[PDB]
């Protein structure tokens, strides 16, 4: 189980926004006032889409304003993240994108957050961890359809509503 | 993990949604054409909203109509699922609802699907079965916030859409 | 064996006669003068009768008058254990019931005392606890027929009697 | 648990009511129509009043007419189980009775029901035991007062009454 | 092995021979000046004869004599024990004989003199114990002639001889 | 236990009374009508009188008559049971004896007897084993004081007389 | 050790000379005439030169016409050997190479060869194996300096040169 | 796996370039400036050519120039090591060598290195050790194509200029 | 131990007393007509006199008259036991011998014969061989002073004589 | 293996040369200037020779005049040691001897020096021990020719020449 428990840290080398590498990019030490969220794919290069990679970096900047930082990890070295970030969109590359990018070359991370498959690659899955290092939702999915990085951002805001005005609902269901 | 397994299969009690209780409900049954939508939920007679049922109750023609089946689980005996049904939504009452709720008694189902929280109560979260009792997507928070109902409908309609028209992405 | 040792004691949450719910209910801390009756009970709202939780319920005064409290605990959650003491009893409810009932959500309790059945639900059992936690005398029965709510009262009197006048028999039986 | 399980059977040395001396007395067989009495008492010639042994004695024929026989057991060999018997009751005597009383010499049986206390002797204890050598009820205390005959009679009663008028409880 | 070692000893209650209880009875707290015989029997209240403890009580006097104690032990609770001591001799019992009777109640005593025959009964043995808590000389038998009880006496008197005059023998075996 | 065992068998060399020497002398064989006396003593050629020997020696055609065989056995080699029968008495020689000594070179006889005392030599010890190889009755000491012939003798008597007349106990 | 030994057979996704992709690449299969020249690099998309690949599609002509094929292996995935081939060497890509590129994605065929570093990536090295899947030679070593294609070849020839004309050594 | 680790340290007798025995010769005191080239060869009075050790002595002083050692060694024993590099040449001697040749009579240095063939003979092998003790580079071959002793030499060379200008390659690579 | 048991037949190259090499010397073949006389020695090429080698290729001709083939072991390898004899004694060589000698390369027999020390050499030791392949004799010593050659030799005499004539001791 | 490593003490009951027993005879304690021959042998009172006791009392002298001691050890006890010393020569006996007979009844001594067959006797076996506890040379036998008490004597000289005017043999070995 992941959920409800601590969000398993990590210190891998990320290329970052602007490109420049960080050697030792520490998940907790990345986080945003109000979390962040973790996702992963199974492979740069891919032959199909980015469906994944797309959706996220295009909430990149919603989810700052809701607090949140985005941290996406693939099985890929760093140096195959930065290529695929410099390779022309229409050249299959995925354009120089405004997250970091982990390589859990070792596979150690995805093992961890238990969504590394058939010791292969990961699968694509996400999680929002919050402030305290503690993952709340999962949402983890094994097919093209990057829906995943949008319903966290709809989750993201059910979650800071709930925790502003509460829960409320039925107006029937207790008087 | 879960997904891309086989749904773990399971036979128990359960409280059909026209209040009649199957004995021996096995999942690898009940399944829909396309497959399923297994679900839980903390514990019945919550003080809290119980958002999941709600949100799940409403979508359960739909998902249905797509092919999927819906079936909630809770670690509550079925008699008490039944009572829940037959309670005034003023009294807390959850009301006749239209799925199946499976009685997770012994707490093995929330087990094999890894919701189990402290031995005790089960998580909110979502699992997308297909045809083949494979799980192919889930969703699994800790909050209230019933979103689960929702976003597993969507990704039912994605899913199915994709299934023919494929999605050159933008 | 359960008899002649310890009563295991348990903390866990449990809704008062009063209806509040006590979050950390310690069986020891709440004892009568004399001991107290723990008792469990398949399931709540059951199809088919309360005969237990009937039975003790009509005698929890005559219990208090011999100096000892009834405890009754069950596997369901403390939210159902409420729901059937304020669900109309016609309407198959409990009815607000005078002791405490606890929930062993986890089904520790019921294992402790060996009474948790197939790895489920709580046999119908009693036992005597006495004023130094020891279970004095217990009664476990697998069937409708709460008639141990009754006999553990036949028992607590025996005791008291016992414990005074001592032990007296056959008139013949020493000389 | 004992209860609910199949009582565990035996065969052992026994002094059946009319002093004559079973050697393999085994309990699946000296069954009732409906069942059995299964009690033990910690042990003979005891200086505290037998108590457990009267109030069964006294009720072996009621026990008897609902279908239900009695056996005794202590940890006590049979050679005093007799012995027990054949002393006047003012010498702590026993006095003839009318069940068999089984020697557990080696205490396995006792252990079996779990009542052997200290790996020395028996406690206060009987079970019921229906036609199919399932253990259905059991009362066990550890102190003189004698009212697990009553008890277990009532219970007896209590559970045929049942067995076909109802109760629709008050 | 049992003879040549330390003989085990053990706090069990046993029945005196003027019929009052001790609770604590302990073997090596009981020797006489000498030693003593630890003796074993089957069970009390036999059908066949007290060959065993018929033998030894009309000894006890000549063993006291001898600065030998003689200590008899049975699987048998001292209240049985009491009991045979005080049932007429005619009637089977018997009668108040003058040394103390163990009641190794749980076989524990039986098992480490290895006498306790399948788990249930004591053997008929016999043990000569000296003055160091020594087992010197050891009989044991599965039959009812108890001629052990005897037997014994006359290995005192031997040891006692070889003890002082030491042992001596066929006038020609060393010249 | 020995007691009440079968008596463990051996084959091993021994030394007849005759003299000659077998070499694979198998108790469980050479028993007697109704039984055998097998016994042990520490060492031969010891300074402190043979009394085991001595004893058994003279009692040898009793315990024969009664239809009981008398096998005699020591951690000695059959090259010096022979050498010590060969011996002036007065030189500490044993004398030509009547019955057969077995050799245990390996101490494992003593030890399956269990009289094997320090890995070293056995105890002045003697058994009595029935026609069914069956130890019955079991006498041993640790001091030269020479009695076990006798009491086996008195043993063998004693039980064979009961064979046939009981015993109304005094 | 892994020379004179069974080259570990292994059967994974390839990028073959022609950018047609294999799925089922068989060592065991796609070996020469003679044998073949497995080999390994750290990893594609290096800022360090590529040296390894370099040396190595030069002489695959040669390797082949020696009756030997040319296997390279990375820890990286088919799509990125894939990728690295469609690159302007300027931009540091690798450009269309002869020879298969194997996708060692679980990193298990460095392991057989023992040439994982770290759990992470391969070590810059070169195996000979024979027809009949037997490593023969075997150069490894940590740093840029690309001479194992070179060296592989020079013992290409040597062997086969040997293979007939021996060598009366100086 | 051996290379990129320490290189395993060992103390065995080794017959000198002088022929004179040192007892205790010890691999990591006995390195060149820039480390050593330890090899290994089956077996002493070979029936075919000495390919290695010959090879390897041709070299020793092109080695030394480059700041290097050379050691030899095999599963035979310092004295028929020392006999095959007296016995002359053309007798299927070796004739007196250069180097140190090592005497690995436990096979446990040949283990280490893993060398050690059928629990009897090493392999032709060759390790470049740095001046920190860490093997870089390895070659072990088993054919009688003794060409790793000038490999090694060329790779020694490679070494020493990437260690120096660094490396460079295709003027197109990167601009 | 080793005597008393059948000596533990081994297989491994040999340099037969004509330089011939054979690959498969099997101990339990190559035996004499009564026994052999297997031998260790330390090291060839030693700077210790190899006494025990001359010793026993003196006397060769004696053991093999009297039907003991002689077999020589150590722990060098063939190439050496060769190289060894063809070199000028004056060069250390010992010089063609009659007597196979066996390359214990493995260390394999000296383990078994347990002569192995320190897991490196072979201790001077010799091992007699009846025709069943039983070690009848063993000496060995850490000395050059061979005499194992010698006293082997005086052993097999005595023993033949023995076959026939006894030995009335003086 | 026994040879080159420490001869392994013991402490049991000896039968002198005068005849007198030793309790606690200790091999270390007992040697000659230059150490000791100790010798295993079957049986006392063997039917055959004893050819081994015979020979090696025969040189006791002659390896007192070496710095050796002879000691000779039996799995019989001291008494028929004692025993067979007392008999008349021409009756079997043997004799009264002029070295220490040890009485190794546990056959632990046996089992130390690895002579022990089957559980049983001692094989007839040698050893040469130096002044330093260590065994040098030995000899074991399983025939009746006690050949070894000679060969011993033998090697006792070997060893005191080599160990003097050291090692000499072909004088054209080395030239």
């Amino acid at each position: 189980m992941v959920v409800t428990k601590l969000a398993p840290d990590f210190k891998a080398p990320a290329v970052l926004g602007n490109n420049e590498v960080d050697e030792h990019f520490e998940l907790s030490k990345n986080l945003g006032k109000n979390g962040v969220i973790l996702f992963f794919w199974p492979k740069d290069f891919t032959f199909v889409c980015p469906t994944e990679i797309i959706a996220f970096d295009k909430r990149v900047k919603d989810f700052h304003e809701k607090g949140f930082n985005v941290i996406g990890v693939s099985i890929d070295s760093e140096q195959v993240h930065f290529a695929w970030k410099n390779t022309p969109v229409e050249k299959g590359g995925i354009g120089q994108v405004s997250f970091p990018m982990v390589a859990d070359i070792t596979k150690s991370i995805s093992r961890d957050y238990d969504v590394l498959f058939e010791e292969a690659i990961a699968l694509r899955g996400a999680f929002l961890i919050d402030k305290n290092m503690k993952v709340r939702h999962a949402v983890i999915n094994d097919l093209p359809l990057g829906r995943n990085a949008d319903e966290m951002l709809r989750m993201v805001d059910a979650l800071l509503h709930f925790e502003e005005h509460g829960e409320v609902c039925p107006a029937g269901w207790r008087k």
